[PDB]
């Protein structure tokens, strides 16, 4: 089980709180409270299953329902993932939304070094229907096997968003 906070600001703010848990089944879920000002909150829920082929290859159908003050959304997924080193994974994700309609496309590329460190790039299209491109780079540290603050700097378009949080895991 893992409990995520992050703070994030562009240029007023979000924070949000990620509860989850995935079991060695490979069944996962997760729940997230998200509040917001300019004030706003809302609840995210997610279900889904890990199917790993090999070590290399895994498919990851998703489910998630989210209610809020602003709106609520139906958001399904598809991830895929490869795993072409042991330090070094590929991902990519399809995420339709249907909201109170559209889709995300999310190409991921994760490098971890020096044991601890983790270093991503994420690439996101949304395109509704009725494009935002996001370019994405975020920094983890394992400081501890319970600890592992973060930092993301990503732009959207033109504006620069910024995240910090730390995810506490248990044992
Ligand atoms: O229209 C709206 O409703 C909003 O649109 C805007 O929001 C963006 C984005 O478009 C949303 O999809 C969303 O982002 C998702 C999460 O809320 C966010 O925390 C983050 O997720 C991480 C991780 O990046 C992601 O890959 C995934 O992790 C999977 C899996 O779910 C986990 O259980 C675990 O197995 O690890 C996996 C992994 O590592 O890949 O979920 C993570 C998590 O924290 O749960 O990205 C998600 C995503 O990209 O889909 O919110 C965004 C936001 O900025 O709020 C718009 O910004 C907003 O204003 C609304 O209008
Ligand atoms: C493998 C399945 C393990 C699931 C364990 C978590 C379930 C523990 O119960 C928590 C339920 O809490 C309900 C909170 O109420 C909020 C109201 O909305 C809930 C609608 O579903
Ligand atoms: C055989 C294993 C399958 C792995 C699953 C990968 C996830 C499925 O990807 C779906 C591809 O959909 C791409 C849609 O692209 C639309 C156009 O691109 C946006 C430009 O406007
Ligand atoms: C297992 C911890 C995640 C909490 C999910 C709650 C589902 C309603
Ligand atoms: C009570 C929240 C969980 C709803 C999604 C679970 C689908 C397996
Ligand atoms: C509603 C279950 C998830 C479906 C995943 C395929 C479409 C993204
Ligand atoms: C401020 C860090 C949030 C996670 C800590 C979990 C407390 C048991």
């Amino acid at each position: 089980v893992s409990i995520d906070y992050r703070h994030e600001m562009q240029d007023g703010h979000k924070d949000r709180l990620l509860i989850s848990h995935r079991f060695a089944n490979g069944f996962g879920l997760s729940s997230e409270v998200k509040w917001a000002q300019s004030v706003s909150n809302g609840t995210e829920v997610v279900a889904s299953y890990v199917y790993k082929f090999n070590s290399v290859f895994s498919i990851e159908p998703g489910f998630s329902l989210e209610s809020g003050s602003s709106n609520n959304n139906y958001r399904p997924y598809l991830r895929g993932r490869a795993n072409v080193t042991d330090d070094l994974s590929v991902a990519l994700r399809y995420r339709p939304y249907f909201k109170r309609k559209g889709y995300t496309l999310t190409g991921n590329i994760d490098y971890t070094f020096l044991k601890d460190y983790t270093i991503g790039y994420e690439l996101e299209y949304k395109k509704g229907t009725s494009y935002d491109i996001t370019h994405n780079v975020k920094l983890s540290y394992k400081w501890d096997k319970n600890w592992k603050p973060y930092v993301e700097v990503g732009n959207v378009s033109r504006q620069t968003r910024y995240r910090v949080g730390v995810q506490y895991s248990f044992h």
